[PDB]
């Protein structure tokens, strides 16, 4: 029996109905420049959507065994997160205009998070885990950094209310990403203390508050 | 015995040969702009051409179970049609010079389109494929639209030649594309009605009418 | 038994040291163009030490049949050398101007290269290998090509201190490269000659020389 059913099962909705109400409201007024980001941010919750509804379908969940056990892994988690990530972190730096440097490094930043994050996330040796989980925070940190003392341009010659906009999402990002490997750490794979029920809703309210929300917290604003 | 093997012994000849086509005719004379056109366009056939190689060969084939039989799908369908797909759209938007924002659109609604094909092209839940083909088409129906009354630019500054060149094309997209959800759909893993040997011809006309073709119906012109 | 565990047990120390070296070092003082390259002569090291680390945990080793034994083949191989690739190109064409005709070429030209070899690098056909290592060599050709007679640029309003920096790594580049199809022709999946041991090991001195050493031989440089 999966009685994660129902946590999974809420969110291909959300996600699903978070892309068909970006589109909607998606056009451009005088500036092809919202025009890219309009773009991004659909990209974001309906990419989702297809894994909230591939692992929702018991299509995404593999059975790797522990030294001990035989548990579950929704290796459908780090494919919807594979793309979804750099995706954001394009529509930070590129809100607040961030040298490539910082961007091809932002990204590939991530890229070897998520990727370290899957071998960890599949590898059948009971402790050689946790130390790919160290790789993975280990770089985390690294894009985090970059985005404090980091993005903090030099608030010119811009629209002097970007600020907030940004410091904003930019409060929502260092909060609510960090709480992943916090969880997946103590998950259903890191110590087997919160099993999947309660691991996948804290995983859920996680995502959401990261995506449809996100993508409102600013295309709301200008 | 794989009799599908001749009309597969065919698209290595047609793919490979178109390329090695393209960069025996490809140069460029006084703007390095047919030069980014060039390069695509070879890429196009080429990538294809490992992958009727790697279904040719045998390595390509799976056999996934309907709960009712056990049917074959070439896999390596998805993966020539993952990196070619993203290629021509290039090809076009490029000419049609278009507004990075459909840009990364176009792709991504393209990348999610094979992607969902691939899920439910190797579901074992005779029930649930034909639900990510919805998905899928869905997607189709997106790109096919931007394609439409969306890259009706405003012809002023430009080309009075490109027009033609352009709905010449943008005639053979929207005609040879829409063809594969309505084969993929009864072939061998939608309902079992035409059976591969006569798909896969099906396929091989739809593809090369799509690139050996495609390409030249651009590059001869201007 | 694994003994190839010390030279495997070495690319992770050299690489990852690599790595935590060009942070460190790495800044911008006038021009955000070393910035766009300092990122990117990070990422080669360090993409590579979760590979060198991902080969030396033993997970990424399988065990494919050639008709006649059952042999290992580190699948993780062609992994890291898939990312890493595209970077160097990249800090290439860069340096030298590169037309991105050269450049979305270059690339797919490469990419084409490790993929197909990664296919001859796990059929299970004693026979079926060796043509893809025809395809593979034979586009790896075709980017050396375009680097030499290729990328001589037109050396009029540069700096005239490039050249060297440039053929140094030009040179290091047709050298180091060109041994892989070589030792991979007959190591432990081409005849069966020199065994996994030495392989690995001509295989590590081929990397580092090609990045850690790399990387160096030109941010030392302007
Ligand atoms: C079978 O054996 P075994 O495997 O051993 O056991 C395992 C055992 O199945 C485990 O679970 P449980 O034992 O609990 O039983 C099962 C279940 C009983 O129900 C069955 C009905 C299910 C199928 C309905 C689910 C609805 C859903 C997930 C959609 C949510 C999306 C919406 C509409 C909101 C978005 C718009 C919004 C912003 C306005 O319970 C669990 C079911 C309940 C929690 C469902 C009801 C609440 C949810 C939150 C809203 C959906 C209601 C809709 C009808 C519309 C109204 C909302 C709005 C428009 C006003
Ligand atoms: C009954 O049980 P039992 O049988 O006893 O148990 C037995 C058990 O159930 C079954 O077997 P096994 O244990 O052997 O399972 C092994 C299994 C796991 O590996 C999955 C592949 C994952 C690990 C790789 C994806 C991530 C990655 C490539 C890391 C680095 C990515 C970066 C940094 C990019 C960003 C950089 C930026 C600058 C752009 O498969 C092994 C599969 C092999 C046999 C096949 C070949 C490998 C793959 C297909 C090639 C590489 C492709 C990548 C590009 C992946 C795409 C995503 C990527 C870009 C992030
Ligand atoms: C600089 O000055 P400034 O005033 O900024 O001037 C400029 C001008 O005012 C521009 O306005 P701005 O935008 O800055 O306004 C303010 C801004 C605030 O950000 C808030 C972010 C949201 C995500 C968090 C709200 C909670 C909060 C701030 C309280 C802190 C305490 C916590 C975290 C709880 C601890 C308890 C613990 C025990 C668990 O935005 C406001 C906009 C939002 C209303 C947007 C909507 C988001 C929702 C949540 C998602 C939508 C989809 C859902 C249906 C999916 C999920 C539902 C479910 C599963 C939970
Ligand atoms: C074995 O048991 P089982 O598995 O149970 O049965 C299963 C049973 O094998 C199923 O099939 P079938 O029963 O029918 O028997 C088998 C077969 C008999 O043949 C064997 C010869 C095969 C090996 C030759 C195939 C040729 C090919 C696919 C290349 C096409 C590329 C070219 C040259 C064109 C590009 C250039 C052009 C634009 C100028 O038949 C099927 C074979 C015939 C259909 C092949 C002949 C026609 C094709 C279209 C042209 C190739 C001819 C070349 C020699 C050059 C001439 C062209 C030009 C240059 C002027
Ligand atoms: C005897 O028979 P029996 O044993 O009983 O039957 C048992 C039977 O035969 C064997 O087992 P199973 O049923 O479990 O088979 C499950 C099998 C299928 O999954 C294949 C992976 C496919 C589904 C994923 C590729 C597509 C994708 C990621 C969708 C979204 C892509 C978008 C939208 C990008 C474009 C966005 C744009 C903005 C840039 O493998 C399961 C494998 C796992 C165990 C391993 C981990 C997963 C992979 C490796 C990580 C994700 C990598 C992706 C980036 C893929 C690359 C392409 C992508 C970019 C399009
Ligand atoms: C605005 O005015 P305009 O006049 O445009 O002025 C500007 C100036 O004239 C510039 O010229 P342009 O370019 O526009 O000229 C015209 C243009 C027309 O497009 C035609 C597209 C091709 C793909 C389709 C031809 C068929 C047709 C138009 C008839 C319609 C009826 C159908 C579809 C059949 C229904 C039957 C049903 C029962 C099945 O191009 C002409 C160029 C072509 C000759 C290019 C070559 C393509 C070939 C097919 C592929 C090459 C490789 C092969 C060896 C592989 C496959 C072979 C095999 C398997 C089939
Ligand atoms: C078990 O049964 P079975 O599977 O059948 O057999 C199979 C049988 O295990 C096969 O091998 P062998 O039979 O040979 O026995 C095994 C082994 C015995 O050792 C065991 C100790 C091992 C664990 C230590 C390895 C060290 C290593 C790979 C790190 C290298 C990184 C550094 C420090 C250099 C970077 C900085 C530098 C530029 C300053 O031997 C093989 C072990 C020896 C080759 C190791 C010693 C030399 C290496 C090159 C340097 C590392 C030394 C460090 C302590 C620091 C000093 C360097 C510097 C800072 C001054
Ligand atoms: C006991 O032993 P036994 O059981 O008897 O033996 C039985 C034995 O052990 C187990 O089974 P099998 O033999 O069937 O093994 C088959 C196995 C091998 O395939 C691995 C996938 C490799 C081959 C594909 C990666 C490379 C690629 C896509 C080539 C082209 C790339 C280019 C040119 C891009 C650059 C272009 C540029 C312009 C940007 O898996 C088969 C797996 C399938 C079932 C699942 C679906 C396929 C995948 C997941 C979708 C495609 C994803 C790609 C985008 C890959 C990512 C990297 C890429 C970008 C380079
Ligand atoms: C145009 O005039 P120019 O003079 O250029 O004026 C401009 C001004 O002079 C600017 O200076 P430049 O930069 O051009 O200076 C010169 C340049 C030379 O390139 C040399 C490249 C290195 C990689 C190769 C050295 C060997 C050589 C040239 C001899 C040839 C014979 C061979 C190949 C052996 C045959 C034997 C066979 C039997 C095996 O650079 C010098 C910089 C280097 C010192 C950089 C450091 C690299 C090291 C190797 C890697 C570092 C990490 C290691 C800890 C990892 C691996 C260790 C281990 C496993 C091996
Ligand atoms: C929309 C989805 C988002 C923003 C997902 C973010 C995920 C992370 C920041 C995940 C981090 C992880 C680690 C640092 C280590 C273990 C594995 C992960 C993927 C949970
Ligand atoms: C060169 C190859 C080309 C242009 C391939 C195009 C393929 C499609 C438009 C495929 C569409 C599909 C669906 C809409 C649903 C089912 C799966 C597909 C991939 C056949
Ligand atoms: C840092 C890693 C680098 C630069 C790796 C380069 C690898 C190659 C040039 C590999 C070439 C191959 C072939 C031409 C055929 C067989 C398979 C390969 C991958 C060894």
């Amino acid at each position: 029996g999966r009685p994660e059913w129902i946590w999974l099962a809420l969110g291909t909705a959300l996600m699903g109905l978070g892309t068909l109400y970006f589109l909607v409201k998606g056009m451009g007024v005088s500036d092809p420049d919202a025009k890219k980001f309009y773009a991004i941010t659909t990209l974001v919750p309906a990419i989702a959507f297809t894994m909230y509804l591939s692992m929702l379908l018991g299509y995404g969940l593999t059975m790797v065994p522990f030294g001990g056990e035989q548990n579950p892994i929704y290796w459908a988690r780090y494919a919807d997160w594979l793309f979804t990530t750099p995706l954001l972190l394009l529509d930070l730096a590129l809100l607040v205009d961030a040298d490539q440097g910082t961007i091809l490094a932002l990204v590939g930043a991530d890229g070897i998070m998520i990727g370290t994050g899957l071998v960890g996330a599949l590898t059948k040796v009971y402790s050689y885990r946790f130390v790919w989980w160290a790789i993975s925070t280990a770089a985390m940190l690294y894009i985090l950094y970059v985005l404090f003392f980091g993005f903090t341009s030099k608030a010119e010659s811009m629209r002097p209310e970007v600020a907030s906009t940004f410091k904003v999402l930019r409060n929502v990002t260092v909060v609510l990403w960090s709480a992943y490997p916090v969880v997946w750490l103590i998950g259903s794979e890191g110590a087997g203390i919160v099993p999947l029920n309660i691991e996948t809703l804290l995983f859920m309210v996680l995502d959401v508050s990261a995506k449809v929300g996100f993508g409102l917290i600013l295309l709301r604003s200008r």
